[PDB]
């Protein structure tokens, strides 16, 4: 994966100082696993998930609902963080992920900036900003159209 | 015009305001947003700096940053800046705000929503890199960006 000119080779501004940092940067790692059981399990009852230019799931139920969804028709094959921070209470990840469309084979590389809330070290809030666009007309699958 | 906080939103009240010198800066920046002045905002780059909107080409050095810049304000004009989440670490202040957008070609408005990383040394802007949906926007407004 691609190593922008701007992302910092102070390897941490990209580790983890907090505990939530850590426990951000596990849930990733999670992410190439493609399973949304494992997934799930990071997550508080009272939580949210919403990628933004995708309408947003909201409890526990709702998250899982929309993550397996996910991995019905697509596939983490690498996720990749530049720069993790966090103040008061909120981590934030600005990644790439590399994602194989599974309907078409094809693959691409979003940029993408993340944050999490987590409450007691449990993620109560997680949403995804990229542009849902250039991953659509990139691999084929027009997850909105 | 009205943005109205979303349900998600952080209630931590320290989450909404400013928690250290870089973030009163980056907040401070995000109010001359409104002043639509290339001039005005490129005074908080250092000159190494870059500037990405991000389903947009990267523009880096100053020269380009207020060019760029000059460019979007020929066909946008921002009405509005809401800050919801603002935090810090490692020389990295990240916002998670609305955008309240106008396009002076159609005159329609979208409140567009951005998570935004900058960088910071010297109390000055060395990098910005806004990440939002940008067919969300042109297809509300009627104003192809991209296309």
């Amino acid at each position: 994966i691609e190593q922008p000119r701007w992302a910092s080779k102070d390897s941490a501004a990209g580790a983890a100082s907090t505990p939530d940092e850590k426990i951000v940067l596990e849930f990733m790692d999670a992410l190439t696993s493609n399973d949304a059981a494992k997934l799930i399990e990071y997550f508080a009852e009272d939580t949210m998930y919403q990628n933004m230019p995708l309408p947003p799931a909201y409890g526990r139920d709702a998250v899982e609902q929309t993550l397996a969804g996910l991995f019905t028709v697509m596939s983490y094959d690498a996720v990749e963080t530049f720069h993790i921070g966090s103040s008061n209470g909120l981590v934030y990840t600005e990644r790439v992920d590399v994602l194989r469309a599974l309907p078409t084979g094809k693959s691409y590389n979003v940029s993408v900036l993340g944050v999490f809330q987590l409450t007691e070290g449990k993620i109560t809030g997680w949403r995804d900003y990229f542009d849902l666009r250039e991953f659509e007309e990139a691999v084929d699958l027009p997850l909105r159209g």
